[PDB]
């Protein structure tokens, strides 16, 4: 009985906030209330987008605007698992679905990174955001270490393709491009079957 | 696979209907897209190319976040039809791959306006209440399957509109799954 449609009228919802050609923090503002009405809800995310992986945290695309203006993706850490630490190069919102996780800041010093106040312990329903306005920089990571952790992110491009940098502990860059672990997306567009 | 022409295919779409033209600017620049993306037979994933034994097979490939426009693969096994039905709302028709067929009709019951229109790999038909919306389209071959690219003006599988003898219709989708076209990094 997967509610879909949660998923359908967050997509829908965004599209018409970005149809408005509003500035970032106005997307912040709406886009994080949309979001966290999503994520309030676990009754909805398909279960081949929640997989976890031994070897890396898994990327699955949940859906990519036509235009390329916002993408939708569901991360899933396994126990002790963490990102790189990375920027985005566009705005992001962060949903916190399932299980525990955390986000430490950083920022570019005359040392390298040095992370900014203590790490965002995010549960259920909580909400983030990231920009390089607002702050780029971060690592997210699964802060149990014995169960899988879920959040929905949602970022004004599509991030898997987006030309970003990882940082190494004195602020050497690399580049990064993220990609994508699916290579099947979810049809959430078949309404009559509900 | 060439998955970066359904992606351009689908961006294009979006900044046409961006710019709110009328259905005759919709259907000229359209089918003028979509005959760029159905000249070339190296971009569809395997299984969104697949023929069912029992009935024709409806993939989505791409719908926009608003609902405005839907591409879909449909693939006749030999000797599989549509039923006559109707759109209400603009359809471009991209052939792809093997032989088929479309037989347009009129209210009269039914009666058929020309001959079957005869389509081959890169031709590209349309269909909107204003031009013509009632329609019949089945595979030519008898021994190989048939596929075309459809780009509707909404979100297809969801419009309510009528297979004629009126039967209210709501098609829906074949597939569980989309396709990702945009790992742009796996090319
Ligand atoms: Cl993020
Ligand atoms: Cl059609
Ligand atoms: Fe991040
Ligand atoms: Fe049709
Ligand atoms: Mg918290």
């Amino acid at each position: 009985p997967l509610r879909l449609d949660r998923l359908r009228d967050f997509v829908s919802a965004l599209g018409e906030l970005l149809d408005r050609h509003p500035d970032e923090e106005s997307v912040l503002r709406e886009g994080r209330s949309l979001l966290g009405e999503l994520v309030r809800h676990d009754d909805w995310l398909p279960e081949e987008f929640a997989q976890p992986d031994p070897e890396r945290y898994q990327q699955y695309l949940l859906h990519a605007d036509s235009r390329q203006r916002f993408s939708v993706v569901s991360f899933v850490w396994g126990p002790g698992q963490t990102t790189p630490v990375h920027d985005h190069r566009v705005w992001g919102l962060i949903g916190m679905l399932r299980g525990a996780e955390d986000a430490q800041s950083f920022e570019l010093g005359a040392e390298g990174l040095r992370p900014i106040g203590d790490p965002v312990r995010l549960s259920p329903g909580q909400v983030e955001a990231v920009s390089p306005r607002i702050g780029d920089i971060h690592r997210v990571f699964n802060a149990s270490p014995d169960q899988p952790s879920i959040s929905i992110h949602v970022y004004g491009a599509n991030i898997g393709a987006v030309r970003r940098a990882v940082y190494l502990p004195d602020g050497s860059e690399k580049p990064f491009i993220s990609g994508y672990s699916n290579q099947f997306l979810p049809n959430i567009w078949d309404q009559s079957k509900e």
